[PDB]
Parts: C-alpha cells; structure tokens; sequence
C-alpha cells in the first residue's frame, strides 16, 4: 500500500521573486573555454535592465549568426556567475529535448523587451 | 532582491501541450504534461492573441506545483505562463521547437 513524502507545493510569493524576462540576444559568440559546447550572449533586456551577460549549451539547434534577433527566457535576479573566465550575469533558460540537446525557451510572437513572465 | 538557485528549483515550471479549450475573458484548457504529471487543468486571459481552435495542439509552459484550487465548479490546477505585449494582451511563453511532454526548464 502507498506511501508518500511531503507536498513540493509552493507559495505564489515563491514564484514571483524568481524574476525571469525576454530580452533579445545582441550578440553570440563561441565559447572557448566551456566544457560542453556553448556559446555566450549578450542580450538585451530593455531600457531599464539593459544589455546582460549569459551563455548556453545550444550548439546543437543554434548558430551565433542565426541567434541575433531572438527572443529567450532569463533569470535576472542571480548573483553573477563566474563560468572558467566567464561572468554569467543571467541564466539562460530551456529545455532538454529527445536527444538531450538544448532547446530554447520562447515567446510565441514578440514582446516588449524587459517584460516578466507572469 | 536576489535569489539563490534553491529558490529557482523549489519552483516547478514544465512544458506540456494543450489538448482542450473552451471559452470561459477567459479561456478554460487541459494541458497533458506526459506521464509523470498527466493531465493539469487552467484558465487564462488569452482571448486577445488566441482562440480555442489556436490552442489546441499547442505547447505551452506551466508551472505545475502551485495548490490546486476552486473557480466556482472550475478547479484550477496550473498557472499557464506568459507576458505582456506592448499593448498589455498575453502573449504565451513556448518552445522554440517540440519538446517531450513533461521535460522541465532550466
């Protein structure tokens, strides 16, 4: 007969003060010293929070000519992040498909830059 | 202002697709999160941008660790994510490209 642990429930507060918002990637380039593929952007978050530092393990699927322009999900309320000689100002956000290689989290069409998931 | 980590994980954010809409503005939708979450019920304000027949086949991203609770005879069981356009009408958080039902963001 069943047995069970405790709820992973959580409050709306436990939500919200995780503060994720599109921007849109600026610039893309290789990242050299990464262990895994990557590549590091740099992504515009709007007038307000501005441009930010990230990188992503999305080689598979993406290009740094073909990332400019898009639109992608960040956590910007990380302390820094210091990757090798990296330093990560946001986490980059998505998922693991069949395969395991990264796909991008999105928005289904364009929005303001700077804009909180809600 | 800032978090940890710990705090990004205790939230549980998934993708899953919609297989039922129907008008509620509001618009009511069952989204099959794959087999370890199943079948999750929510309402969103997405009449602007989407209808029913838009939506259903669409993947979307919810976070599926909030209590379920009652909207009169209507049980609510996951918050459906987006954000504002310029005009402040929801416009749905997605995929760039299909994903498994029931893979988490990170």
């Amino acid at each position: 007969q069943p047995t069970a642990a405790n709820s992973g429930e959580i409050s709306y507060a436990d939500f919200e003060k995780v503060d994720i918002r599109v921007g849109t990637i600026v610039e893309a380039v290789p990242f050299p010293e990464a262990r895994k593929p990557a590549i590091k952007v740099k992504i515009d978050f709007g007038p307000e929070i501005g441009i930010k530092k990230s990188s992503a393990q999305i080689t598979v699927h993406y290009t740094p000519e073909s990332l400019v322009g898009r639109q992608v999900l960040g956590v910007v309320n990380f302390p820094p992040r210091q990757i090798g000689p990296f330093r990560s100002e946001v986490l980059t956000l998505g998922f693991a498909d069949a395969n395991g290689d990264i796909v991008l989290a999105a928005v289904e069409r364009p929005v303001p830059n700077g804009e909180k998931m809600c």
